């Protein structure tokens, strides 16, 4: 039975994480051939997760080519945010919930994203289409791709499906989805002790925005000013990955995850179409991003307007 | 509110079929979607309309002056879609082909799957959102799959597209068998076609690396018939290559009962159709033995010999 790989997008998160170790569950429950693995260093967050529900990280790899023919990807399709020799293997399905650009197939294959919070909602309906059993240490992980996605039900990105998902997750896997939410979502925020090194990469991703180079990173907080004070050391890390990648921007955005607002620091030649997206104005290179958490849904489309 | 569905340029039965099933089921919903077309039905899909007594759907030039956002069905590459497709906004992509130049600004409902037929993922949505089919449009759909499947006898064709069949032609009262022998013998009736017809009846444009190719494909149950016009076929082809700046246009004459087609292949790339099948031209024409696929077994190996 050919084995395949399957993972999420570099820089991992609780999403693609779990979602990459519960598919590979529903393959390998169906008499498939699947490992599930990850592409970076796994964040506090998911640590938490994986920890509390006594799962292993998967196993991190930097190339798929040497391993198998075929992969599937989970919560990502842009073939800069996936692994380095993605073009030398074949991309056989996509589960996801994002915007789609620079992916292609030679072939005819399923892809499957739909606009929801988290690609584990979408999952939990494939068990069920599947009538395959989730098995309690799975729904947690699943339960922890939500919460964090959803920002504990609080991002514009959550919808009524992945409320009702979370719900019939938190039973399956024996808790309460408030308490046990809250604990890991600050099991990723804590971070007065990170380098700015791992602030600028823990949640970055990179696109092209139009002719435009663009890097994102994004940073969950309870204190903004912490983050801030910081700023001198976040300029000279940022400034490098400009130089290094030839990018025209990087955008980074330090989100206040319990007041739903973000703080924008902007480097780069396309740093001004940043006030045009959000009808703001920078000062000494930031600007506050009232209401705005949310990457794919409140940050790339306005500024894919605002530098076309 | 208002939305419009289609498939792609040059339509095809599962291009207009699928457009008029998934505006049904929007409708039935509550929502508010209009089924349109590209281009003109052709003569297997006409067939169809008039044997399940429907309208052909409205023809559109653009969208943008009409409504924000649309749905594709059957395509997803942009150069195979309404020629202002960068003005409206792509809510939906309901498919079963490769992907490529093909981008949103904001997170959508993509479903492709690798099946034989877009009516085929249409059936499943049907039941998904707990949706009758009505008698009429199920025979549609059945069409579509008869279509994209030539009587079951295409590689593309799955267990599902089988299954769905099935299911649509009884729900239809037809016998598949014989209603859609005919319905293809209507698309491979080329008496009263001319050649610049016959080279874009069932012509879509890809890129295939940096090369820029256009693969039109005819349905016969001769294909000697359609190869005593070569000389004729050769000039609106090679007008076409200069015009649209191709590296190749591949014409596929498919022999429909035999399971065979015939390559006719003009422009600078045309060796690579050599290295692509395994075959050596001769007087720019080649015998793909078991080919009938374009999304399966053409555009797969043409991309990799021109790489
Ligand atoms: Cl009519
Ligand atoms: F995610
Ligand atoms: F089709
Ligand atoms: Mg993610
Ligand atoms: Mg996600
Ligand atoms: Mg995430
Ligand atoms: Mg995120
Ligand atoms: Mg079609
Ligand atoms: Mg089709
Ligand atoms: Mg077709
Ligand atoms: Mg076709």
């Amino acid at each position: 039975m050919e084995k395949i790989l399957i993972f999420g997008h570099q820089n991992p998160d609780t999403d693609t994480i779990c979602s990459a170790i519960a598919y590979a569950d529903l393959k390998n429950k169906l008499g498939f051939n699947a490992e599930p693995v990850r592409l970076g260093q796994v964040n506090g967050e998911t640590q938490y997760a994986l920890d509390y529900f006594k799962q292993e990280s998967p196993r991190l790899v930097e190339t798929a080519a040497n391993e198998v023919n075929g992969v599937i990807l989970v919560d990502h399709n842009e073939r800069q945010q996936s692994i380095k020799d993605i073009e030398e293997v074949q991309v056989l399905e996509v589960i996801d919930h994002h915007r789609i650009a620079n992916f292609e197939t030679a072939e005819p294959l399923y892809y499957r994203a739909e606009p929801v919070g988290c690609t584990a909602t979408i999952l939990n309906k494939m068990y069920k289409e599947n009538n395959v059993k989730i098995e309690k240490e799975i729904a947690g992980l699943m339960l922890s791709a939500i919460i964090s996605d959803s920002l504990l039900f609080k991002s514009p990105t959550c919808t009524d499906q992945d409320v009702a998902a979370a719900k019939e997750l938190a039973e399956i896997a024996g808790v309460d989805a408030e308490e046990y939410g809250l604990n890991m979502l600050k099991a990723g925020a804590d971070l007065s002790k990170k380098t700015v090194e791992e602030l600028i990469s823990l949640d970055a991703k990179e696109f092209t925005l139009g002719s435009k180079k663009v890097e994102i990173a994004q940073v969950n907080t309870v204190d903004i000013e912490d983050v801030k004070k910081r700023q001198a050391e976040l300029e000279a890390v940022i400034s490098k990955v400009v130089a290094e990648k030839n990018l025209d921007l990087f955008l980074l955005v330090i989100t206040d995850i319990l007041e739903n607002d973000s703080l924008a620091l902007a480097i780069g030649n396309e740093a001004a179409k940043v006030e045009k997206a959000f009808n703001v104005t920078l000062e000494n290179n930031t600007a506050l991003l009232k209401g705005v958490v949310s990457r794919k849904k409140q940050v790339v489309p306005v500024l894919t307007d605002a530098m076309a």
